[PDB]
DNA sequence: GCGTAATCTAATCAACA
DNA sequence: TGTTGATTAGCCCATTACGC
DNA sequence: GCGTAATCTAATCAACA
DNA sequence: TGTTGATTAGCCCATTACGC
């Protein structure tokens, strides 16, 4: 069971497109600034940019048009989430049970740990990658 | 269980390519003439030409080069196989049991009917298409 | 069924102990 | 420096499944 | 796993009753 | 003319699965 996909409003989609033309590699500050402007969580904005770039990369390559890329200084990343030893212990127990937690499983770990669900999702991605 | 694919010899592949450059839409006479020259049944030759054309069509389209097509008068088709009423009755019974007979099932129908297995395969193709 | 948000892997950047 | 959280790309014309 | 023979559908040509 | 045997093409850049 994956996350119930969300439906952008017309005005939300315009703000995403506009900010994407301004800079298609926004930092955490930009994303949070946009997230708060349009009323959806920053993790959703991050995903949209990742998908939009992938959509644009696929298109520029079909048009045989070169892809501009990272224009301007790279914006600041997210702060490296600090995860305590106990928080880790819960993820390890959740991981041996199910490597692929759904949105239901992830959202409960975010209660049992206090970690943002978005970060828990990334933790499992990295874990699955580094522990076959 | 599908037919055990066959492996062309180098000299067989050259004769196929050569005849394909001569005419990529050979009639039954040409195919049988080539089949007997290289030592594999005409149904195999027919399949090869059908696949080779499909391979060539996919390539010319990637190269943006136009596909020549049927050059010269169209060569004669195969004689419309005559199928008796009893032969049909066996195919209908085999069809209600299994719409997708394998090579094992088809090769036995060719004994129980006297029809070429290649024609039995075509019969099922047409039947499945016209009787959902 | 289409559009695409959600998801995934493999690699690489990069903070922190 | 190792570990691990963070970010990014993802590359083309029926489909299926065997022999090599 | 790659190359591709084997297979498939949907449509269309075409013989025969 | 209907039925059915015969022949041909097959159309593009991570994958999955939901909301519309």
């Amino acid at each position: 069971g994956r996350r119930r996909r969300l439906v952008w409003t017309p005005s939300q989609s315009e703000a995403l497109r506009a900010c994407f033309e301004r800079n298609p590699y926004p930092g955490i500050a930009t994303r949070e600034r946009l997230a708060q402007a349009i009323g959806i969580p920053e993790p959703r904005v991050q995903i949209w940019f990742q998908n939009e770039r992938s959509r644009q990369l696929r298109q520029h390559r079909r048009e045989s048009r070169p892809w501009p890329g990272r224009r301007g200084p790279p914006e600041g990343r997210r702060k490296r989430t600090a995860v305590t030893g106990s928080q880790t212990a819960l993820l390890l127990r959740a991981f041996e049970k199910d490597r692929f937690p759904g949105i239901a499983a992830r959202e409960e770990l975010a209660r049992e740990t206090g970690l943002p669900e978005s970060r828990i999702q990334i933790w499992f991605q990295n874990r699955r990658a580094r522990h076959p």
